[PDB]
């Protein structure tokens, strides 16, 4: 019976990636075969330029990173449907809504065309949001380096982010990610078994389409 | 006044890379200030791995590898817009239609989804697909060894083409390509200096948009 895809997105520093490994761990203890993935996967030839990119080790013109992020998602593919038929449940922090709100924050963008790229993906059967004050959410620390990691910037990623959630056909559920990591981790884990369960039962999907 | 963006397109062998090159010459000779751009442009970094995968050194999934031509294309777009506003005129052996065709050809790719990479690119102010009998074509030497370089993969871009011909908002030219290649040249030649006579009139446009 197939795994589940399941997707976590938030803005910065919502605790994403420590969820993610989390949830992958609790999974494979209640007897489930999980593994984690991430987007960007900095280590294809791709994600290489990507990860530059990221960094500010070099520029990239908007319009080709943009394609760049969707196509590292693409190459994974075959991978995902692989583990998926074979009951393996694939927690994935980070992956098209991503693209899409961080493109989509910059000008002259339209959701539309940053959608695109990514028409046609194996669709999530459930997607988190990991919900979190901004503000409260910079109390986890500060900033990185990285490009992207402002106030604006994550501003209008989160409407975009909103945008995205009108969706009814994609299975979206908030987190309140200001609890705290064990809390978050418990009502993560019940909303992705909940999911895995039914999963098991409707062929993947295709996302946007 | 700006220079005109100037677009050869055809199937393999009909000629797009002598007549590029000779009509930079003729259009230089004529006291234009014209320029020789190609795609895919294989000296960047997403151009070296679109130059390993059509050498079939490697692979790379069809949706990923159809998103690093069109980035290839943005990542040139700011010296275009910038050549053009400055009065030179740019001849470009093929764009955004080999895109689409050459993807479009591959089971299950919609007409649809292979555009909208490339929307809102410079739009061409003149496109001119040369024309050549497939067979005509191969007695033009020998297939290369690059991947699409085969009879049936040919035609079935050949189709892809003649859908994106409906296109009545893009200034498209046949030409004959089966004459000589002096003969082609004058042909070319003549419908460009019409094209940038008038092109310093209107602005650049946005393809597909
Ligand atoms: N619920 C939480 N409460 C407090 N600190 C947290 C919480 N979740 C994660 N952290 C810490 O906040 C920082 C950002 O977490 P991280 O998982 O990397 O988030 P993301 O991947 O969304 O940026 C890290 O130091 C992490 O350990
Ligand atoms: N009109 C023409 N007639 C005959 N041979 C031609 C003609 N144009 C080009 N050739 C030769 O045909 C081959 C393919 O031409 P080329 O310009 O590389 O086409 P493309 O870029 O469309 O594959 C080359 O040997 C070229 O010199
Ligand atoms: C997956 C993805 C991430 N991003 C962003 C979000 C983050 O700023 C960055 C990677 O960050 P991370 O290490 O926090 O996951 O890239 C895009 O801009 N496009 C994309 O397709
Ligand atoms: C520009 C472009 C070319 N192609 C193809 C057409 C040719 O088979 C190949 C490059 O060939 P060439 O050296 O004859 O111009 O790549 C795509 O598949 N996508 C694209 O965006
Ligand atoms: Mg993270
Ligand atoms: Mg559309
Ligand atoms: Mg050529």
């Amino acid at each position: 019976r197939r795994g589940a895809l399941i997707v976590l997105e938030g803005v910065d520093r919502a605790g994403k990636s420590t969820q993610s490994r989390k949830l992958v761990e609790a999974l494979c203890a209640a007897g489930h075969r999980a593994e984690l993935l991430r987007f960007p996967e900095r280590s294809t030839e791709i994600g290489k330029l990507l990860s530059s990119y990221l960094q500010k080790k070099s520029d990239v013109e908007d319009h080709s990173v943009h394609l760049l992020f969707s196509a590292n998602r693409w190459e994974q593919v075959p991978l995902i449907k692989e583990k998926l038929s074979q009951g393996v449940t694939l927690v994935v922090d980070r992956y098209a809504f991503s693209g899409v709100a961080f493109t989509g924050a910059k000008e002259n963008f339209s959701l539309d065309w940053c959608k695109q790229p990514d028409v046609g993906l194996p669709k999530p059967d459930l997607v988190l949001f990991l919900q979190l004050q901004l503000a409260d959410a910079a109390k986890r620390g500060a900033f990185g380096h990285e490009r992207y990691e402002n106030g604006a910037f994550q501003e209008r990623a989160l409407r975009c982010f909103h945008q995205l959630m009108k969706d009814t056909t994609l299975n979206w559920k908030m987190v309140d990610a200001s609890k705290s990591i064990e809390a978050v981790h418990e009502d993560i884990r019940v909303l992705s078994e909940d999911a895995i369960a039914t999963a098991t039962e409707k062929p993947l999907g295709e996302l946007w389409k």
